[PDB]
């Protein structure tokens, strides 16, 4: 079922009142221990993230072992893969939560700018102007999940065949909803290689990170340093 | 046309005069200085990638400010591409060009064997298995080649354009060549997240000077100490 | 001086009972949720930092901004050299504060085994080999703290002349405590260089998250993922 | 002996036509090939750097395997260190073997200014506030060269053995040199930190290839597609 695939992906998806709440603040957590937002977040994300991969088909019938080892190896593209997806809805942006949200001078100030120019040229913009509805998605992170090339792996060819079932389904998906485009299915594979150095790049310059900024950092610092001597 | 690029591919490969000129060596020039004997081997190869480029259909037609573009945007991948298929011939190293073969644990010269054994596994050990022809490897280097992402293009859709010529000929290669294998256009497509990010990381390792350099410079080493 | 940065190496980092709850049950919290768990361990972790260079001989009479700058600039190092030394006891892995064994396999099966080698091959064993006390642990530490090339600095002078007390101090205590050993003070400063080989190295890898957050996270993806649909 | 190792910088010490003929360009080589120039240099450096090593007591008595290990374990910041020393004469800028002067305005525009900075802040700057000299420079490049961390070598503690003769004759220098500072040791070795992490980065960041800039890339790369 291609759309177990689009079903779980739809069933992770940030609803609208997160959208909303938090792009005014109307949610609660009270912004004013930045200390707790990013861990409350990583660890819903995290969450979200494996409940969104037990529903991805035969990936539970893989070893223990395996299934940790593939989620350790895909968190970030498949984050990364989601958010730009996203972004889409924000005029040359990405969106986390809060009213649309970082925009180039954010990233910019924060020394990361040529990153996010790379997220909104090689991902996201791509993915608005081919539309990539929420089932191709939805396979393409589910071929990122099914990485063969993990390290550990205790049968990397079972992870390899689950990979060429999702992708053989993704083509016949392409093949039907667009005829007329009989290049789609690469297009849409061809940028996982995007995908993959974005990935790794934030993973090295924690993207993430330096866009909250640096001011947090020094001001939980301070707080310690007026701890009572 | 996937001959075009088949045929781009043999012509810049050597002539078996130059493979043993090192895997069984044939030096008429014996190594003296070293920086400079790198450079050489370094231009050598620069300029037969350089050679192949010319020989891909359209690619010399683009705009000359965007050939380097896409040159200095892909040489790294497109380099690791060409000795990782043609390492498929041996057991457990790597075969270089210049006819020289590597192996691990002498490669890994207690100082690159991680990225080493990353070619092994996920590109020569997979290009093995399936068994990828060169006409398959040529349309591969092609498509990395004619790579719409890298920055500053003047026309990305142009290049975008020549890509999909590329892989939809591939397409029809593989599913005309390999009529029982229906994912294996696919299956060609997906190593390229690997290559990526070996790419990456011999960038960070100086994978190739090393791997190009240390028996020069351990040689001019040996006789300066002596 | 070296009496008093002896005392702030004692304070903050013990009782036979601390380096207990964390290697034979004895301990509470269980854990269970990873993020905010491993968050929450960081920041005790950093807390004590803080305490310990407040106990610095005049640390806390320099600027605020200039305290938050020393340390942003020198906790990772600061750290490394505070387990390192804690480990000349065994021939294995490292002891971290809770007293636990941190052995050498688990840290190659986290894919950091060559930079944990060469924290035991360039400042465990080292340590080791000369018997590094106490004091001049925490007068190496107290070095590093003032840094005078952290950038940003008010005055880098003074935290420069504060560098120089320090070790003019140590090298009073080495020829005083160890006088059949002439060239046992400079032994000392030569590890700095690795320190800071290692300290940047460890940065790039991600030591210390995986040091305290790897099992945390294992956990609570075993737990999650086995559990009921 | 140092001025032995005094003499190993000095029986190399960058002459004066050397500079007056690339601090002006009345240098053969013809400034036309790129590859070429850059060569011939490096490799002039990494024979300049080898006899140096050679001059060092005790160095050359080491086992061969270990000395091509102690050597390549180090020529990252023995380069470094001997540049920024060399620089002292120059302000916000460096100079190179053969009088080549590189300001920091073309690291900061190759990507490179951050790394360039440090070397000028926490290297040069230092060196030239203290005024340190050729002799403590030739010392502290020696104990890089007999580095005992350097992995494969058949005797680490050999080399730590010459790696505290060459400091405790440092000590004894500047002592008798500086009787008036008696910090000056401890200061001395206290830059190697800082060299130990500018070479890291210097590596990290391709530090000279970026320097060479992106124009000289485009040159003949555009020439090899543009054959005649
Ligand atoms: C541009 C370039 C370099 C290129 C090296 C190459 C291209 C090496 C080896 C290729 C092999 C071994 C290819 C094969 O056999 O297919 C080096 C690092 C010297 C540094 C200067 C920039
Ligand atoms: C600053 C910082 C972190 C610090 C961790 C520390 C400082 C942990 C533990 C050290 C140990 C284990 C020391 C010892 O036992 O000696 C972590 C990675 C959570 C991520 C957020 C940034």
């Amino acid at each position: 079922p291609v759309e177990r695939i689009l079903e779980a992906e739809l069933a992770v998806e940030p609803k609208t009142e997160t959208y909303v709440e938090a792009n005014m603040g109307l949610n609660p957590s009270s912004p004013n221990d930045p200390v707790t937002n990013i861990c409350q977040a990583a660890d819903k994300q995290l969450f979200t993230l494996v409940e969104w991969a037990k529903r991805i088909p035969h990936f539970s019938e893989l070893p223990l072992d395996d299934q940790v080892i593939l989620l350790r190896a895909g968190w970030n593209e498949l984050l990364i893969a989601s958010f730009s997806h996203r972004s889409i809805a924000v005029k040359d942006g990405i969106l986390l939560a809060t009213g649309l949200h970082v925009h180039r001078n954010s990233a910019h100030s924060a020394g990361v700018g040529a990153i996010f120019d790379r997220v909104l040229t090689e991902l996201v913009s791509k993915m608005r102007d081919m539309q990539m509805d929420k089932t191709e998605l939805g396979c393409l992170r589910a071929i990122v999940l099914f990485n063969p090339d993990s390290k550990g792996l205790s049968n990397p060819a079972e992870v390899e065949a689950l990979r060429e079932k999702v992708y053989a389904s993704l083509e016949a998906y392409c093949k039907h909803k667009y005829p007329e485009q009989p290049g789609r299915f690469a297009k849409l594979l061809l940028r996982l290689p995007a995908l993959r150095s974005i990935g790794l790049k934030c993973l090295e310059h924690l993207f993430f990170f330096k866009l909250i900024g640096d001011t947090p950092i020094d001001t939980f610092l301070m707080e310690m340093l007026e701890a009572p001597h």
